[PDB]
């Protein structure tokens, strides 16, 4: 329909959460599509598509700590290091999230903590194609089909993101949508044990009307998408509960998992 004064603050909105979330990602969409096709300035990151690639990326690390079995576990405690740093960077897009500071404390981490998994989903879609992902904030690639070769355990913990991420970005999302996106699946107001809900849905209904007007002005071409954002946030559920049932065989009857106090001296030393 025809634009108004409730039109002006979605779009406001919808850029206030956009400067958000180039401050509080590094690496967005748009300069990791960059990077993937090769059109950035910056320099090609190194790749790991065999066994024989990846003992060659190490070297270039500075580290040096864990055989077949010690690669899936080296590379398992790696997403494990950027998922603790993607809270982060997550939680200071979620505080700069209009009202979401002003909700309870309690509901405020029961949001991040049922909605930290499905915010690293999607935006793992942005960092990976066909063949492989981004890894270490664009500095490395490894294959899709290597990840596969790995330990049974281990070779199919990362394919569910890569068929997830093919649908996904088949929608040609940027990194104006992904913004107002994210936000929607943070502020889900049924988060199994939530306080306040009410003031959580205003919030949601209103991002929501804010990335529907996106999706109808930044896509002339494919009607329905905000439809088919929707359902896609069905499937991250479903998604992550594969995930996080296949996460708990591999930290109980597998691994160790990574120490508390090894992880924050990693953190603090580089
Ligand atoms: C498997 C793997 C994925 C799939 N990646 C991409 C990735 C992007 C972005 C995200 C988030 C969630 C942040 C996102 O933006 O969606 C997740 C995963 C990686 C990124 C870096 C590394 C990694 O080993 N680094 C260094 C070398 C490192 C740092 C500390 C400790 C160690 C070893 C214990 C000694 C290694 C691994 C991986």
């Amino acid at each position: 329909h025809g634009s108004h004064m409730e039109s002006a603050d979605l779009r406001a909105l919808a850029k206030h959460l956009y400067d958000s979330y180039i401050k509080s990602f590094p690496l967005t969409k748009a300069k990791a599509r960059a990077i993937l096709t090769g059109k950035t300035t910056d320099k090609s990151p190194f790749v790991i598509y065999d066994m024989n690639s990846l003992m060659m990326g190490e070297d270039k690390i500075k580290f040096k700590h864990i055989q077949s079995k010690e690669v899936a576990i080296r590379i398992f405690q790696g997403c494990q290091f950027r998922s603790v740093e993607a809270v982060q960077e997550i939680t200071e897009y979620a505080k700069s999230i209009p009202g979401f500071v002003n909700l309870d404390l309690n509901d405020q981490v029961t949001l991040l903590k049922y909605g930290v998994h499905e915010i690293i989903y999607t935006m793992l879609a942005s960092l990976m194609n066909k063949d492989g992902v981004l890894i270490s904030e664009g500095q490395g690639f490894m294959t899709r089909e290597f990840l596969k070769s790995l330990r049974k355990p281990f070779g199919d913990f990362m394919e569910p993101k890569f068929e997830f991420a093919v649908k996904f970005n088949a929608l040609e999302l940027d990194d104006s949508d992904l913004a107002i996106f994210i936000a929607v699946i943070i502020l889900s107001g049924d988060r199994p044990g939530l306080l306040n809900v009410k003031p959580i849905e205003d919030i949601q209904d209103n991002l929501l009307q804010a990335l529907e007007l996106q999706l109808k002005l930044n896509h002339p071409e494919s009607s329905q998408l905000f439809a088919k954002l929707l359902q896609k946030m069905t499937d991250l559920r479903q998604i992550v509960t594969e995930h996080v049932q296949l996460l708990q065989v591999i930290k109980k009857t597998e691994t160790d998992s990574l120490h508390p106090l090894l992880q924050e001296i990693y953190k603090d030393l580089y």
